[PDB]
């Protein structure tokens, strides 16, 4: 409705003779707006701005300032937004203004998105996206504080609203264009509140815009390393198939590229990967390889991801980190547990420091009163008669067998399944 408003407001105009009249401006500012108003052209618009421009932004928040019609008010703001779309540089004349009054240009406009009408507020507040998106001097300090306040007040309360929503995110999508700003954001709580709405399951450009700005984070090591308490991944893993929105796709595709591109270490890479391979990313980015999009752009974060993750799960194949997760007892689903690639190729190392890890297993087989735990030892049990036809003989040594086949009778349905598996799999030869 952004849009449907603004040319509303331009048909909308008012005398402002009247307001020169009740004094509430300067003979100046009423003249500026005027002339403003008939220099239609883009000549006339460079003229007026480069022969008054000290009077320009003057007399917009003059104007602004002392006139209670909201009428006029959404008219400034409507013309400076079509001047910064026609060309986005108009934020010079602005920051000139401010600096030939020995001011920035923020304390003059900040204070006016305390009114009421929304429309006023959030083309101020796209205005000041604008100037700090397109200035030379950064947004900081008080007045960054307070409109991120802002922005995350207006976020907090996800439809008109919804609509005006998707200005409040543009202009943080703007803000984060700029690296320093990103840091501020990460310094401000921010993303948290945008997880906040995100799981109130906002509207389809809401969440797409959201998900830009997380791309816009990603796009740095340090917020990504510093962003990972949110645990994006499995909210946008199933976002991905509830809202199948091609941008919506695409953008959460390009947001987990970034993640695993600019993540500091090794490791970090690989916990990102971990947590999606854990939410199942790689089956949806196996059934979007299968489809077919019409830009490169999409294909290549598809093969990227996918190859990305084939790595990541031949690393957690590592049969090194087998044996450390049967050491610590993280005996949970990891996935060189189900990676029969490792077990046909290791399955002869559990035999090493004689038999220590089946020994972890069988005595886990035991001692375990964890169904995940418990049930993950049976199922590896099974896979080591499947995988080393030798080592059956091992398993009635270390009670293997008797173990799984009294917790077939388990109190709990997957240990019970996992343990009849495995003594399927035991009973198959003589």
């Amino acid at each position: 409705i952004i849009a449907a408003k603004a040319a509303e407001v331009r048909a909308n105009k008012v005398n402002w003779q009247s307001y020169l009249q009740g004094q509430m401006i300067s003979a100046e500012d009423c003249e500026f707006i005027q002339r403003f108003e008939m220099k239609r052209c883009s000549e006339e618009k460079q003229e007026m701005l480069q022969t008054e421009g000290s009077q320009c932004a003057k007399t917009f928040i003059n104007l602004m300032t002392h006139i209670s019609k909201e009428q006029t008010v959404q008219y400034i703001l409507t013309m400076v937004d079509d001047m910064l779309q026609e060309n986005h540089q108009r934020v010079s004349i602005f920051f000139d203004y401010a600096k030939r009054s020995k001011s920035t240009a923020w304390p003059y406009f900040l204070p006016m998105l305390n009114r009421q009408d929304p429309f006023t507020v959030h083309m101020a507040a796209r205005i000041i996206a604008k100037l700090a998106a397109w200035g030379k001097e950064l947004m900081e300090g008080s007045d960054l504080n307070y409109y991120f306040n802002w922005i995350k007040t207006q976020l907090s309360s996800q439809s008109d609203s919804s609509q005006y929503v998707q200005c409040v995110a543009g202009c943080l999508q703007l803000m984060l264009r700029v690296n320093e700003y990103r840091f501020a954001w990460v310094e401000a709580d921010g993303v948290n509140c945008i997880m906040g709405v995100l799981s109130n399951k906002c509207g389809f450009q809401l969440q797409y815009q959201m998900i830009f700005s997380i791309w816009l984070l990603a796009f740095s090591p340090q917020m990504c390393e510093h962003l990972r308490r949110y645990n994006i991944i499995p909210v946008l893993s199933d976002i991905l198939q509830e809202s199948v929105k091609e941008k919506v796709t695409r953008i959460i595709l390009a947001a987990f590229r970034n993640f695993l591109e600019k993540s500091t270490e090794r490791e970090t890479r690989q916990e990102y990967a971990l947590a999606m391979i854990q939410c199942k990313v790689l089956k949806q980015l196996e059934n979007l390889e299968q489809q077919k999009y019409d830009d490169e752009d999409i294909s290549e974060d598809i093969k990227f991801l996918l190859e990305k993750l084939g790595e990541s799960v031949q690393d957690l194949s590592s049969f090194d980190e087998y044996s450390s997760e049967l050491k610590s007892g993280r005996l949970e689903w990891s996935p060189v547990h189900k990676s029969e690639k490792f077990w046909r190729e290791n399955a002869v190392r559990l035999n090493e420091k004689n038999y220590e890890l089946l020994k972890i297993l069988t005595k886990l087989l035991e001692v375990s009163d964890d169904p995940q735990v418990l049930a993950v030892a049976a199922h590896d049990v099974g896979e080591y008669v499947r995988h080393y036809p030798r080592g059956k003989r091992v398993i009635e040594q270390l009670g293997g067998k008797q173990l799984v086949m009294n917790h077939m009778h388990h109190e709990d349905q997957q240990v019970r399944y996992n343990a009849l598996l495995a003594v399927q799999k035991l009973m198959v030869h003589n």
